[PDB]
């Protein structure tokens, strides 16, 4: 344990609040950053709606149900909370069966005063704030009109009809799909993709034969129907639709799907579903254009039914992602990549962990991670893997140790180096959060039955101390805490036993970490270190990062203003910083990219109908987000591969 005098500190700081009876649908929303404002919304269906508010981080709520006029709020649309600190809150309310249109309750300041506005239409969707201006909203109506508002929902105007899907781009741009006749389901693949810069003053048709579309990073993606067929394929656009490239990705049937797994201004992770009811697909990573794709992972478990994947950005160390794959035998293994998908491997098992029945060898086994897929199978998993960018290196997850994901009741495992190494944090399932950029870690035992106790650790999970926060135990469902993992306030939620009420105990760790952190506590940490002795040690994507990192031994507060300190070393370029361009491959182990003897499959499709500027390749492209400098420069004098597809074909004219 190692902490002296904790019960004293936490006694004062434990704050209980009580709420009304089960069972009602419960919504909790944080409003703003550095505000402490929380909205709890409760709705009841029997032959109404309650709304509370707290400015103290959840220590004391007081009941503002007065401010909505006592009317009935609909949990379908929930609470549409404005971006950043704009403080916008919008609630959609239920109206009499035959009404003009719907009604919403608008707060422009952190839910202190609400104004009720009657809409000219009926909302089919939660209203969506424009990213650049929180005063801009768009909604889809039940008649499929696209409605827009410049004034934050006071006045609306219908800027197009027959709209399937509509999204805010950057700079108040709206992208939406329309349909000619029939219904969005009927005309699917026949959809038309539009853009409007001026909020409906003027439009442009950027797409046709559209199955679907989506945004990630700088890319606009659209899947387009074959003129000849039911197959579709991805086209990509960097200009917001003005020009369109066919991706080098396989086409799919109507059985299959694309999923954008992750996107950043450098690249995307694209999941392509496998033909047949596989339950798996292939992961591709793109180049910085989104045009050129590299096969990253085989048999990536993503289910056709319910849409579960285990795919996880480990957001506490750059380059690092974990995911599940379906082996040849039907068993699920976890895989981790440290280099942004350039290579996948098995997570290393804890030093002292021993293998389970899954493992065919008893001293030699991996760690496997419970994530969305596990949870969906009703395995005993209260939480998915957790990591925060402020807390460098830290990953917390339920797992098992063996050759595959085990159905047994999992322990909880922690990593401080971003997933290179692991130890058992806690035996048994737990709920966990991170406070104060890793200054504190907090855990609740997951029990079939009531708990009066919360666990906390100030050394990043190496040591734990038990605190009893209530002497009347609760049935415990969840933790609420301020997003961004910067506060010292945690809210334990649950209900009492039997004739009941929901309760929340919010604990301030304010005095548990009494003294502030200062330079002395931090220590120099090279990320991604494999071999100390090496010049190139810790180069990922062409460079190293050295971090200043809070000493495990130091017990103190990083503070709300804490800034991860790190400095880059820029590594010399090797071939391993380059990906094969179109029509090139690595045949041997050797990194070197050589010309393919000929194009096959979707390589041949791309070559046949492909956009011509990309056809000449350098054989080599710098991995996106790779910052390496100097060293090797294999990128080549451009060479036209157009003729080498068509050299086989007889040509006309
Ligand atoms: C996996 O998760 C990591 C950690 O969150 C992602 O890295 C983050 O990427 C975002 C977007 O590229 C970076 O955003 C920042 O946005 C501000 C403007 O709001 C801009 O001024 C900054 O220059 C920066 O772009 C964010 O800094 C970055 N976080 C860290 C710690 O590097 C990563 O993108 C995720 N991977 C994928 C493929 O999405
Ligand atoms: C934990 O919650 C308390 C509220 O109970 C937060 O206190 C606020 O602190 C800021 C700056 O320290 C003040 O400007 C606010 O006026 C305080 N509000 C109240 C109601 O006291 C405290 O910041 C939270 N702790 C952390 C680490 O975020
Ligand atoms: C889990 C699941 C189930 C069913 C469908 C999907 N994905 C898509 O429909 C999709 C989304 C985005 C894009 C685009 F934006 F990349 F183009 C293309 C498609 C596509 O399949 O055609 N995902």
């Amino acid at each position: 344990g190692r902490v002296r005098d904790f019960v004293a500190k936490l006694a004062n700081n434990t704050h209980q609040h009580v709420f009304d009876d089960l069972r009602g649908s419960v919504s909790l929303s944080w409003v703003g950053d550095s505000t402490g404002v929380i909205l709890v919304l409760t709705t009841f269906h029997v032959p109404q709606s309650k709304l509370y508010r707290s400015e103290d981080y959840g220590k004391n709520f007081k009941d503002i149900t007065d401010l909505i006029n006592n009317t009935f709020i609909r949990t379908e649309f929930g609470m549409a909370i404005g971006p950043e600190n704009s403080g916008k809150v919008v609630l959609t309310a239920e109206v009499s069966g035959g009404s003009r249109g719907g009604r919403i309750f608008r707060s422009s300041d952190f839910a202190k005063n609400f104004v009720q506005t009657d809409l000219p239409f009926h909302p089919l969707t939660q209203m969506m704030y424009s990213p650049q201006n929180s005063d801009y909203l768009l909604a889809l109506s039940t008649e499929n009109g696209l409605w827009v508002s410049k004034n934050f929902g006071g006045k609306w105007e219908e800027i197009h009809k027959a709209v399937c899907l509509a999204k805010w781009g950057s700079d108040n741009t709206i992208f939406f799909t329309t349909y000619a006749n029939g219904s969005c389901k009927a005309d699917l693949g026949a959809l038309e993709l539009w853009r409007t810069s001026d909020l409906g003053k003027s439009f442009k048709t950027i797409g046709v034969k559209i199955y679907s579309f989506g945004l990630g990073g700088r890319f606009l993606f659209a899947s387009v129907m074959a003129d000849k067929d039911t197959t579709r394929r991805i086209h990509v656009s960097t200009d917001q639709g003005d020009t369109w490239s066919m991706a080098q990705l396989p086409s799919v049937g109507q059985e299959q799907f694309y999923s954008i797994l992750a996107a950043n201004d450098d690249m995307v992770f694209m999941h392509v579903d496998e033909p047949g009811d596989t339950g798996f697909g292939t992961i591709f990573t793109s180049d910085d254009r989104g045009i050129v794709y590299s096969k990253s992972l085989d048999r990536h478990l993503y289910t056709t039914t319910g849409g579960e994947t285990d795919f996880t950005n480990v957001t506490s160390l750059r380059g690092v992602y974990i995911t599940s794959v379906l082996s040849e035998d039907n068993s699920i293994q976890t895989m981790i990549t440290f280099d942004q998908g350039g290579r996948w491997t098995h997570l290393r098992k804890p030093e002292n962990s021993e293998c389970d029945a899954t493992a065919k060898n008893k001293n030699e086994c991996s760690l496997h991670i419970h994530a969305s897929y596990s949870i969906s199978q009703k395995l005993n998993v209260p939480m998915a893997p957790l990591s925060e960018p402020n807390a460098v290196g830290i990953v917390i997850a339920h797992g098992s140790v063996g050759d595959a994901i085990s159905v047994m009741v999992p322990d909880v495992y922690i990593s401080d180096d971003g997933g290179y190494s692991w130890t058992k944090m806690l035996e048994g399932p737990h709920y966990y959060t991170i406070l104060d950029s890793g200054g504190i870690i907090v855990a609740i035992e997951h029990s079939s039955r009531p708990i009066n106790v919360i666990k906390f650790s100030t050394d990043e999970g190496q040591c734990w101390q038990t605190y009893t926060f209530t002497r009347d135990p609760i049935y415990f469902t969840g933790l609420a805490s301020e997003p961004g993992a910067r506060s010292m306030n945690i809210s334990i939620w649950g209900f009492t036993e039997s004739t009941s009420q929901w309760v929340s105990y919010t604990i301030d760790f304010k005095d548990i970490l009494e003294r502030n952190c200062e330079e002395k506590d931090y220590t120099i940490w090279l990320a991604h270190s494999t071999d100390p002795e090496d010049y190139e040690d810790g180069c990922i994507l062409g460079y190293k990062e050295q971090f200043l990192r809070l000493r495990k031994s130091s017990m103190c507060q990083n503070g709300r203003d804490y800034v991860v300190t790190k400095q880059p070393s820029i590594c010399l370029c090797s071939l391993e910083d380059f990906l094969c361009d179109f029509g090139y491959y690595r045949p041997e182990n050797d990194s070197k990219c050589v010309e393919q003897p000929e194009l096959k499959g979707h390589d041949l499709e791309f070559c046949l109908y492909g956009r011509e500027e990309h056809l000449t390749t350098n054989g080599y492209r710098k991995i996106p987000g790779d910052k390496c400098q100097g060293g090797v420069n294999p990128v080549r004098e451009v060479k036209d591969l157009k003729k080498k597809c068509t050299s086989n074909f007889l040509s006309p004219e």
